[PDB]
């Protein structure tokens, strides 16, 4: 069995703790964190040690790593694992910068390393549905791709202030989502961008309300929304027109119940966030994992999605300031 | 009682005639077409005259006209109609360029003329509840809009060469609705266009699936995404998030079934045809069209609309040739 | 061309007189009612005769005749109308008690009169297209049917009174739907009764929320819930169960719109007096009864569906009084 | 403290309840049990625990709960000798098929004060839940109507109907439960049907597969349950609950939630095949409830008597299609 040292306990790294205790060939080995009450709190739950992340670099007993630690040491951290010869879960971003990503990726190559990237959307199994409905020929030709995703409220501003933009701390799921459904590479972005929801976000020097348009050699494109607020909670839409139809992947709740009054007919609200909307994915993408650690499987998503996703950032930044069309090829 | 002349006896022109005839406060009194089987099966239909346009014109005992005839007559026609002092209803477009529709509307103003363009779907039963939701302050401030419009199959060749292209022809009713929706007056758009469906179109001149953001002074945004042809019907969604929430209206289908088997539950697919899609709100647009006349008051849709709906076609057609935004003065 | 006479100036009266009217193949020519005013009414509207119903009954000049008067006169309006040689509509329900529901049916007979009663649900496009998928057999053979009835608010007492009681009121046209759904005759009756919504109903001698099952020769079973209160609207929902799959009938609404908000996603009540969800169904029933009149067809639902109906709804009664099940001879 | 469990049987069930005490923190599985060894075995190598005897659990101090999933017919005799060796006992339905029994073994159960809580796993189900946290919370006022669907995918096999009660006491039981739960009173009659609709094998056998009833309270208020024990569709699980003030119900639930559209229609995935992947929710709540009730002593709901009180339903229901009549509950 695959055996596992986790860095970071903050919220991303509870829901990867869960999904590697969940998994039945996995055993989570040990934590560790900058707060140390953080990494005990895991330790407790699931009764494994507590280290240090030099302590599990160094460690025999660690077959792979889990990567929940802040943006800034994403590349550092991987690039040590790589050195140390663990196998590498990463969450997003590999790093905020493009140039810092492929220096990052020499590494994984130099090292032959295995890395993936957290994009849990992937392992939906809705939207996984979509795709193989896609790739089983239901729906013909991809044609028109619409991505709709908003989250219940934004972040902090001292977080945005590191995060490196909402193109690039929220749009990149998406934008790996419309690689992965489009099942070809968009080649150019447009996008328009606003602060509507709170001005202190643009005096952060971000935006919180963002529209975009992906188009592909073919001419088939991507169209994603994006909102940094919604009260109804975590939005998270798919749907892809083709030549022989259309798929999509409706909105989760965690109880589905109806009330019907003089008021109408009401549904619940939809998860509060990804903790509880991607359960299932996170143990999926664990399972990915170690298929492609005990046998030589194929890696997805990869370090070279997480560039890939960056790269349409990237572009969509310069769009918004140049006020048109940017060329990827 | 309000006494009409109507121009035009094709599929439109009878079902406007239907609705002028049975309305209580109005009256059929001519049919004018070039089509002389169609203007007799009219009047026999309702037992009203055939007239020839001039005829109609001139006449003493016409007070109001519905224009139904080709594209390319409209300006005329409403000139000479606004100068002979009928109140008139004309379907969409004014023209297609730009220029002549000016034109058109300064004759409307000094004549001092009733004009209603033909944008059925502000009068839709669901795309009305819309708006009233949002004036009713049930979603609070309009944040982001998105229109998706797919027709159940491509045009002839023909009917697009005479067209003026997709984003003058089809998107031109969600350019409008667009402006209905958001508070304000889009000033800038951007697209994407393809040719995805079939080569015909692209030879002919015209993309078949394009995408539009159009954002507004306060930076508010709308998306539209429109496809000449889908296997399941007749498309025609709207939502619209805002601060505290969003409104949507749903498909509509001719009947509410759903079966159950082995292989899923299905509902049938929607309807195969626009007429029969929006019954209602042609029937709603005569019907205060004829109110609208009586107590006199202003009316909506305008000759404006008619405008801001085209000039925005035209900066689509410009936005996806020269690869960039585009501002509309 | 079919020369009606209509009985009664009502609503329903209203609305039979537009039917007929538009219908091509039949006019209007006399109007009846014992408030001449409403007569008045309806006759000046359609440019026809208010006669009296015993000049309709001698009227050489008159085919067929609807009967919208009170219940207590229909089953010696229709033995006059048969005796007389018209066609009849007849509103349900042909009369309260059984014994005289069949003396009607044998002057029918003997007069070879055409008779249909008005279980204007047969005639809905969506319980149509349920039984037309059964006919198909997109279910295999039938083998559990659920109805569901509920009304937006308790009738007055007064209404109550001369009603003969929810099951002979109400629940009546779920016997006919329940026999056109099992397409084959239920032989036993087992049902339950409360007054559970107003007290006042029940002092009356009636009951207000009722439970029945009905089963076949064959075990086919049809389980029916009727309610005389819902404040979310007119609930009409059927439901098939067979070998091969379901099918269900969903709710009509008069708009569909949701609003998403942190209380979650509404959708409207749906209508809020039955008149208007069944606007289709009284617009076909009238148009197929004019068709089969032109045919020599078989008119169904006839007046023996009108009797089987109501013999459901007595042994009903007795089921609920002698808490057993009651064998229909 | 950490809950420490023997599992008795290792079929369909069992192993639905393995995973579920395996998923919870507060709980470990130590021992399983099983007429067949492989099939312990198998649990016992996938979840890392002992595979003991019946007799071995019943005497072990390392044992505090047990959670039986054996064969119907062993139900009340293993309650009674764990309720007198001091474990906490969860039991699958049914206590018993028959009353008298079932009332023996309660009293054997009150005397040691034993913990029982059985099988009704829907009570736990989270969107059933919220169908009644919006009833106790007034939503709809007082409850008048219920509608209660199930269907399964396909029936069981005859040597399985011979031994099982027949359709009333082995699936609708859970219906007649579900009943209890949404009226928030006692059923006082009961009137029902039955046919053999769907394979004459079934009938042969003395069961019926398609079955309709009527339960209603003192106060007036009517449940109305249908079964079937086939559909190509899936597992059909549905409550609907209309009150004074509305109503309220909880949709089906299926596995994958997509929807294909084309000239044929839109089209959404069949539901859940079985319980095994309908309830895992359920199944988690449920031992996370059992759990609840060993570690602070909170009464037990499903009692015993839950267990008791549907039976008795069943029971009624199968007099009433036999008699023609609605049969009143004592
Ligand atoms: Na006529
Ligand atoms: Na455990």
């Amino acid at each position: 069995t695959v055996r596992f040292g986790l860095l970071g306990a903050g919220r991303i790294g509870k829901v990867h703790a869960k999904a590697v205790s969940g998994n039945a060939d996995a055993r989570l080995v040990a934590v560790a964190d900058a707060f140390p009450a953080a990494a005990e709190a895991i330790a407790g739950a699931y009764g494994c040690e507590v280290r240090t992340i030099d302590a599990i670099e160094a460690a025999a007993d660690i077959d792979a790593v889990v990567i929940c630690t802040p943006t800034d040491t994403h590349a550092d951290l991987i690039e040590r694992f790589a050195r140390a010869g663990k196998a590498i879960f990463c969450e997003k971003p590999i790093d905020l910068d493009a140039e810092r990503v492929r220096a990052c990726l020499k590494v994984v190559s130099d090292t032959k390393a295995k890395l993936m990237v957290g994009f849990n959307r992937r392992f939906d199994p809705h939207f996984m549905a979509v795709r193989k409905a896609i790739d089983d020929g239901r729906i013909g030709e991809v044609e028109m791709v619409t991505i709709t995703s908003r989250d219940p409220s934004a972040p902090p501003v001292d977080y945005i202030k590191r995060s490196g933009g909402i193109f690039r701390d929220m749009t990149i799921h998406d934008f790996d989502m419309a690689r992965f459904l489009l099942g070809e590479e968009p080649v150019s972005v447009t996008a328009t961008a606003a602060v509507l929801i709170d001005k202190a976000i643009g005096d952060a020097g971000d935006y919180d309300s963002v529209s975009v348009i992906l188009q592909t050699a073919s001419g088939k494109q991507a169209i994603i929304s994006n909102s940094r607020r919604a009260t109804y909670g975590y939005d998270q839409r798919i749907e892809v027109h083709g030549s022989k139809g259309a798929v999509a992947a409706e909105n989760q709740r965690p109880v589905s119940i109806e009330i019907a009054t003089g008021d109408g007919y009401t549904r619940p609200p939809l998860h509060d966030f990804f903790m509880t909307r991607y359960t299932e994915a996170y143990a999926n993408e664990i399972e990915s994992f170690i298929a492609a650690i005990e046998k030589g499987a194929e890696i997805a998503p990869s370090g070279n999605d997480g560039l890939a996703a960056l790269a349409l950032a990237d572009a969509a930044v310069r769009s918004v300031a140049e006020k048109r069309q940017i060329s990827i090829a």
